[PDB]
């Protein structure tokens, strides 16, 4: 019964998921002075023009915007990756206040939120098989700061009322995830894990340097979601982020100087 409260939050997760204290856990602090530029990293290739969104779901921990991943329609390639990784869903982590909410931090700076575009390695055939492999997933992480509105996020904001509580879903077709990207694709990369149980160590992380800006009103609407199901005492869906984990024997690489 893991979650983000005092009694079931990230300091507890190790009791059901011992990998929580593992060698390549996520998120991490990105120390920008110690990350090394790696001139051998290729530019990233984000091919989302044929992306087919289907549905949006409140899963009790976050909301997921789900995609049709039965063919190579929206893929991530290049960068640190070998092969082709298919988009399956995106979600966010965010805070109760603008001073916190992101999972990765940059020189200990916390952003208001963090977007995760989750992709799986097509060499493993499906998502469930991919998460059992050390190179099974590529997660594109994008920070959110509060400032100007993000026009391409507003369709997401406007559907959240219809999925307020755990287990609720809604049709969510024709959403274009290109409208969530910053201008630059400069990134940091490192090997890590899912940041929620089961905390599997199967992720190549690709964290963009450039945040996107969202409005105060936009993030206030994320904070009206609920962790509870319908007809349960209201617990607002806020601070659904895991804090930074020990880097251990890992090097964070930069794509840029
Ligand atoms: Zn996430």
């Amino acid at each position: 019964h893991w979650g983000y409260g005092k009694h079931n939050g990230p300091e507890h997760w190790h009791k059901d998921f011992p990998i929580a204290k593992g060698e390549r856990q996520s998120p991490v602090d990105i120390d920008t002075h110690t990350a090394k530029y790696d001139p051998s990293l290729k530019p990233l290739s984000v091919s989302y023009d044929q992306a087919t969104s289907l549905r949006i779901l409140n899963n009790g921990h976050a909301f997921n915007v789900e995609f049709d991943d039965s063919q190579d329609k929206a893929v991530l390639k290049g960068g640190p990756l070998d092969g082709t990784y298919r988009l399956i869903q995106f979600h966010f982590h965010w805070g109760s206040l603008d001073g916190q909410g992101s999972e990765h931090t940059v020189d200990k700076k916390k952003y208001a939120a963090e977007l995760h575009l989750v992709h799986w390695n097509t060499k493993y055939g499906d998502f469930g098989k991919a998460v059992q492999q050390p190179d099974g997933l590529a997660v594109l992480g994008i920070f959110l700061k509060v400032g100007s509105a993000k026009p391409g996020l507003q369709k997401v904001v406007d559907v959240l009322d219809s999925i307020k509580t755990k287990g609720k879903s809604a049709d969510f077709t024709n959403f274009d995830p290109r409208g969530l990207l910053p201008e630059s694709l400069d990134y940091w990369t490192y090997p890590g894990s899912l940041t929620t149980p089961p905390l599997l160590e199967c992720v190549t992380w690709i964290v963009l340097k450039e945040p996107i800006s969202v409005s105060s009103e936009q993030v206030l609407k994320f904070r009206k979601l609920n962790f509870n199901g319908e007809g349960e005492p209201e617990e607002l869906m806020v601070d659904n982020w895991r804090p930074a984990q020990p880097l251990k024997n890992r090097q964070i690489k930069a794509s840029f100087k």
